[PDB]
């Protein structure tokens, strides 16, 4: 694989261009603590800090709890996000940056973020929908997703 990726534009969004707190951030998704961050950048920096701690695939529970106590993200929200990312933590920050940039939950057209529609397409045999899926996520992620289904 190349050290570079055109997906980086989804990770390099300048948090300072995002009004805080984002309109999409409601109490059904975030805890009181979240609303005490002074800016989108402060929140993202803390999120990066949490995500960096050591977590073995057995510590998803602890990660979710930390995301609640440190960043103010509701637990089942974090769980749902981790699920649509196929467990790829590297895409966790991307999820929030894009959700906040366009105030849509979940971001509908972001590589690595599997929407309900993407999953329906993956479960089907309609090659036109699968064509768009691989363009969006890539074959590697599709295989990992197919894997995820098996359970």
């Amino acid at each position: 694989r190349s050290d570079f990726s055109n997906e980086d534009i989804y990770d390099n969004i300048d948090p300072d261009t995002i009004s805080f707190p984002p309109k999409i951030a409601t109490t059904d998704l975030f805890l009181p603590l979240f609303f005490h961050f002074g800016s989108t950048r402060q929140f993202m920096d803390k999120l990066h800090e949490v995500i960096s701690g050591d977590y073995e695939p057995s510590q998803a529970e602890k990660l979710v709890q930390d995301l609640c106590d440190e960043t103010g993200i509701r637990k089942n929200f974090s769980t749902s996000i981790l699920t649509c990312l196929s467990g790829d933590l590297m895409v966790f920050p991307r999820y929030f940056l894009n959700m906040f940039k366009d105030n849509v939950n979940p971001p509908p057209n972001v590589p690595g973020i599997w929407t309900h529609d993407d999953d329906e397409s993956l479960k089907s045999n309609d090659q036109e929908q699968i064509r768009k899926l691989v363009k969006k996520h890539g074959t590697g992620r599709m295989e990992m997703r197919k894997r995820f289904f098996e359970k």
